[PDB]
């Protein structure tokens, strides 16, 4: 086991800068927050700081362009970051957007002493929702599994929000107003959220037969005390919440497979009234589970 020099940890360094200036270059944002925190990480993990950085890389610049792109990387992100501080929830999501803030400035660090100024091309224009979009996309690669925003994991949470500004996109409806809505969101609505128009913690609507998990040997013991809509609402939200650790067509796929191997699945896939059993559609649930699909590959076909 093994030692390294400063000088060849330094140039590791010197590399990973490149490559996240590299990527500011191109306009990638979410590549761009990624390989700046590669490069802090490599950094804390040698016990490099900033200034022993930025004497090497004297030969390297950010472009005018680049310095652009920063600036609006940081507008975005306090609006963000303001916009994300609410009644419902205040802590983590405004916690979050302004911890990438703290990354980007890492980055800059590495390259300017304390004071000196950006100096961003004026006419260099980007897009508010391009630059979103990133800022989520690095916050859903980063946050631990179990971070929760409000009652909601953060990485599906951050999947939905860039399902929405996407649509927005598509449609042509991208403003100030639009963005905002979804920036302040912590998905409160939760039929919206699970696109599932039956949602509920209570005890929804009459069933000849009540969704249950008797019958089923293997359903994990949470889900053992409830029934009906409320029992497909929590399998749903634990489905959306696997299906966020996606990072690629294939693990999807992968992911999709398992959850539709399980006893919870079938429990989603039975219909809960006779008239509606025989008419052999595929149930609501199941049908939002296929939309969850479909936002997950959407939220990860990008880059």
């Amino acid at each position: 086991g093994h030692m390294v020099t400063r000088i060849e940890n330094l140039e590791n360094a010197k590399k990973l800068w490149d490559n996240a200036n590299s990527m500011l270059e191109k306009g990638n944002i979410s590549g761009y927050l990624k390989a700046a925190n590669e490069l802090h990480k490599f950094m804390k993990e040698k016990n490099l700081k900033e200034d022993d950085l930025r004497p090497e890389l004297s030969d390297k610049t950010i472009s005018p362009k680049g310095y652009a792109i920063l600036q609006s990387l940081w507008g975005a992100a306090s609006d963000y970051s303001r916009a994300a501080a609410t009644l419902t929830e205040s802590t983590v999501e405004p916690g979050l957007v302004s911890a990438v803030n703290k990354m980007s400035a890492f980055f800059m660090d590495c390259k300017l002493s304390p004071n000196e100024r950006a100096t961003p091309d004026p006419d260099f224009k980007v897009g508010k929702s391009k630059i979103l979009v990133g800022i989520m996309q690095f916050i859903k690669d980063v946050a631990d599994p179990t971070s929760k925003i409000w009652m909601h994991n953060t990485k599906a949470l951050m999947n939905h929000k860039i399902a929405a500004i996407q649509k927005l996109e598509r449609s042509n409806n991208v403003n100030d107003e639009t963005l905002e809505s979804v920036l302040s969101s912590k998905g409160e609505n939760l039929s919206e959220y699970l696109s599932y128009k039956y949602a509920t913690k209570d005890e929804g609507r009459e069933h000849r037969y009540t969704a249950s998990t008797e019958n089923f040997k293997n359903v994990k013991e949470k889900y053992q005390q409830m029934r009906g809509d409320a029992l497909k609402t929590e399998i749903l939200a634990d489905f959306k919440d696997k299906l966020a650790e996606a990072t690629d067509e294939q693990s999807l796929k992968q992911i999709v497979a398992e959850l539709k191997s399980k006893d919870e699945y079938r429990i989603l896939a039975k219909g809960q009234g006779l008239t509606t059993q025989l008419l052999g559609l595929k149930t609501s649930s199941v049908s939002s589970f296929e939309k969850m699909v479909e936002e997950t590959r959407e939220s990860i076909k990008s880059q």
